[PDB]
């Protein structure tokens, strides 16, 4: 239901982005989270009946996993890129497919743990 969308988006608010980083990177980083996680998971929880309980531990793990995957993407765009000039579009594009795939794996893991029992 709507309340589950709100609780899920509260968790997405905790997936922060460093706005001092290059805009070309930020656009790709944000798109990845939106397309691989925010849209499909919001659609999923919208279906839940009014009193479904979400697992807080599941949500918390999504946050840390995404933050690690995103830092890895940023490293490949910037200070760990050896294939092209650092901070280049070529570094970004070389690191982007594995970023998106890793976010997709987080989606599947999160879907499995999202709901829990009442108590
Ligand atoms: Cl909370």
């Amino acid at each position: 239901a709507r309340k589950h969308v709100q609780e899920l988006l509260k968790t997405f608010r905790r997936i922060d982005f460093d706005e001092t980083r290059k805009s070309v990177y930020l656009q790709s980083a944000k798109f990845g989270v939106q397309s691989q996680l925010r849209e499909p998971l919001t659609k999923k929880v919208l279906n839940y009946w009014d009193d479904v309980k979400l697992s807080k531990t599941c949500l918390d793990r999504m946050v840390t996993k995404v933050n690690d995957v995103k830092e890895t993407f940023y490293a490949g765009f910037s200070y760990a890129c050896e294939s092209h000039n650092q901070y280049s579009v070529d570094c970004l594009e070389a690191a982007k497919p594995s970023y998106l795939t890793a976010l997709g794996e987080i989606r599947g893991e999160t879907e499995k743990c999202l709901t829990t029992r009442l108590k």
